[PDB]
């Protein structure tokens, strides 16, 4: 109300269809870095393993309740329950996921209490024991960022902890004056993220997370990267799709396919020379 959510420029991408993101996604469809905490994991072991790194600096006990901030299909809020016996709420502002999630719930055995909502951060207003939020803050935009660590904050107990993980990158107007190559080819790049895959998207910079945070009441205790995770990540996802290109075009256009590989490639090739990054932050109340 106070602040709209930006439903069209999230629905725009992840509610394109959810059979077209099982095209790349590994099993548990999590859509964001995975840490190859060993050189070996398959992709879905280290997603699981990206999601415990995660869950694990929240000091979680059983009967506390877990906001997930941009739950995408819900593997981190089914982890949690399961594995931490949390309850746990989940917000997305995309109708896919949100529908998806809740037949997760429906049929879940679990007796922990489970929540999805079609409702961004924006909209919630209930109080919560820890916060995580793993590849949604990128969407908030410069001008939601302090109004979102504020409320985190607020919703927070008084020893309460949010895990952020984002994607964090540098401003190309500055890798141009320390001398390396393609700093158009990059500032092209963000252009072409922003304006074809996710309208409206925003590239953090590691201080201005840093700033915001301690701004709010957080004292980030950690930051930790995993960008070398993401180019593999971004490999395997892209190395999926492709031998999907028939399932894709069919399900989709060849359009959306051409689209899709040339946004997993290039992210992948710019973490690989590292002018965007990844990291987990953790904010301490
Ligand atoms: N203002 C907002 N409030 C709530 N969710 C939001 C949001 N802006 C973006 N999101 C959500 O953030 C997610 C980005 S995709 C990441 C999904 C999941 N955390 C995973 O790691 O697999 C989407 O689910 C999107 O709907
Ligand atoms: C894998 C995505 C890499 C993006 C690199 C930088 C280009 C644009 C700036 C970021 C804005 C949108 C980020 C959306 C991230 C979505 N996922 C969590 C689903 C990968």
């Amino acid at each position: 109300d106070e602040l709209k959510p930006h439903f069209a420029n999230v629905q725009a991408h992840y509610d394109l269809s959810d059979d077209f993101f099982r095209l790349f996604l590994d099993p548990t469809q999590t859509y964001s870095c995975a840490y190859f905490e060993r050189d070996d994991m398959t992709l879905q072991e280290a997603q699981i393993a990206k999601i415990d790194l995660a869950l694990g600096k929240l000091g979680l006990q059983p009967g506390m309740t877990l906001l997930d901030v941009g739950c995408g299909w819900g593997a981190t809020m089914m982890r949690a329950v399961e594995k931490y016996d949390v309850n746990v709420v989940g917000l997305t502002l995309s109708k896919n996921q949100a529908n998806h999630v809740q037949q997760l719930v429906a049929n879940s055995e679990n007796l922990r209490s489970k929540r999805v909502l079609l409702a961004g951060w924006e909209q919630f207003d209930e109080p919560v024991d820890r916060i995580v939020s793993i590849g949604a803050f990128e969407h908030f935009g410069h001008e939601r960022y302090d109004a979102f660590f504020s409320l985190a904050h607020r919703l927070l107990p008084a020893d309460g902890v949010m895990l952020l993980h984002t994607i964090t990158g540098l401003h190309p107007k500055e890798i141009h004056e320390r001398g390396l190559p393609m700093s158009f080819t990059f500032a092209r790049f963000l252009k072409f993220i922003v304006t074809e895959i996710f309208p409206g998207g925003r590239l953090p910079s590691i201080p201005m997370v840093q700033e915001c945070a301690s701004a709010n009441g957080f004292t980030v205790t950690r930051v930790q990267s995993l960008q070398p995770h993401y180019a593999k990540t971004l490999d395997l996802w892209s190395a999926a799709l492709q031998a999907n290109k028939g399932q894709a075009i069919a399900l989709q256009s060849e359009e959306v396919y051409e689209r899709y590989m040339k946004y997993l490639t290039g992210c992948a090739e710019m973490f690989r020379i590292g002018y965007i990054d990844v990291n987990q932050f953790t904010c301490q109340k």
